């Protein structure tokens, strides 16, 4: 895989959000997990965490996996780094979201996903508390 450049429009919640890539605006949903909605226990922190890390970021980059590059929605599906750290396995690192919508053939970073899981699960972290 590779990472393509692209620039924040707007954070959305813990798991979308609002770039412009290629020179369009989008709505990113990112691969291989899910956070709790904002009106759900650690949704208001999940996008807080997600808002600061793509807002603080001087660098974001959009890196798609081998399978669907859009879902059924319009959003575009893919690894999110912000300044070289992944956002989605950051979110499971902390415990704000779970390793979920594991499609084969989009799943290249599953195990790295599972490892952040596990060890936020160890530390009873957020999610796991
Ligand atoms: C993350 C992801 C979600 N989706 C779809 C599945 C879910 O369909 P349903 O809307 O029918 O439940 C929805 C979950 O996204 P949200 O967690 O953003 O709601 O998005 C994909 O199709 N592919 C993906 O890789
Ligand atoms: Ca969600």
């Amino acid at each position: 895989l590779h990472k393509e450049p692209a620039t924040l429009i707007k954070a959305i919640d813990g798991d979308t959000v609002k770039l412009m890539y290629k020179g369009q605006p989008m709505t990113f949903r990112l691969l291989l997990v899910d956070t709790p909605e904002f009106n759900e226990k650690y949704g208001p922190e999940a996008s807080a965490f997600t808002k600061k890390m793509v807002e603080n970021a001087k660098k974001i980059e959009v890196e798609f996996d081998k399978g669907q590059r859009t879902d059924k929605y319009g959003r575009g599906l893919a690894y999110i780094y912000a300044d070289g750290k992944m956002v989605n396995e950051a979110l499971v690192r902390q415990g704000l979201a779970k390793v979920a919508y594991v499609y084969k053939g989009n799943n290249t970073q599953e195990q790295l996903l599972r490892k952040a899981e596990a060890q936020a699960k160890k530390e009873k972290l957020n999610i796991w508390s």
